[PDB]
C-alpha cells in the first residue's frame, strides 16, 4: 500500500505496543516511570501521539531541505 | 544507567530531527498545539525517549551526521 | 522573498522570547507599566521588527541554533 | 558585563547599522516620520536595546561566534 501518514503511525503504534507487551506493561511502565494507574491514559493517548511523531520524523526530508539547512548552518558557523 | 544514556542519545536524535524539519512544522504535522511545544520538548520527548530506550527501539542520528559533513564542506570551500 | 517576511520572522522570534521570559521583566526592560505591556507589544514590536530586518540584524531561531551547536560539536570532534 | 552595558553595546551596534544605511533611508524603509528620527535614537532605541539585552539576544550571537571560531580552528 502507498505510504500513508495515518497508516504508518498505526504501524509504529502496533510495533511499540508489541514491544511493551513483550517486556510487560508493568515492567516497562516502571522502567519508564509512570504510576501503575496512568498506564491506561498512557497506552491510549501518548503512544499514538508518539507514533505519529516517529512517523513524521521518519517521513523526513529531501536533499533540497538538507542543502538549505547546510547553507543556513554554515552561515551561522562562519566568522 | 545504560538506559539513561541511551535515553539521552535518543532524545538528542529526536530533537535534532525535529529541528531539521522545523519545530513549528513538526508540531503541526504531529498535532501538538503551538502552546504545548515547550512542554512537548522539555517534558514529553524525554519521557518517550526513555520508553524507546527501554523498548530497545533502534534510533540513529544519521541525519545530523550527514548535515554536519555537508556543512563542513561548504565551510572549507 | 523580501523584508516583510523577515520582519514577521523576527517579530515572532521576539514574541516567543518575550513570553518565554515573562511580562514581569519584559515590562521592566522597556520602562513600560505592566498594565499596558500587552498593548505596547502590538504598537511597537512589529515596528522594531521591521527595523531589525532593514538593519539586516542577525536573528537565529532555536532550531538553527541547536543545529549549529550539534554541527559544531560534531566538527570540533 | 551587566544589563546596562549589554544594552549600550546593543544600542551602539544598532546605531552603527543605522548610520551605514542612512538615518533617513532606514527612517522610511522602517516607516517612521522623517521628523521622528529624533525620538528614535534618543528614546526608543535605547529602550528596545535593553529589551534585546534582557531577552539575551547576542548571548546566542556570542555563542555562535565562539563556535564559529572553534570550528574554524579545528577546520583549517
Amino acid at each position: 500500500v502507498r505510504a500513508n501518514k495515518r497508516n504508518e503511525a498505526l504501524r509504529i503504534e502496533s510495533a511499540l505496543l508489541n514491544k511493551i507487551a513483550m517486556l510487560g506493561t508493568e515492567k516497562t511502565a516502571e522502567a519508564v516511570g509512570v504510576d501503575k494507574s496512568q498506564i491506561s491514559r498512557w497506552k491510549r493517548d501518548w503512544i499514538p501521539k508518539f507514533s505519529m511523531l516517529l512517523a513524521v520524523l521518519e517521513w523526513g526530508v529531501v536533499d533540497d531541505d538538507m542543502a538549505r539547512l547546510a547553507r543556513q548552518v554554515a552561515a551561522i558557523l562562519t566568522n
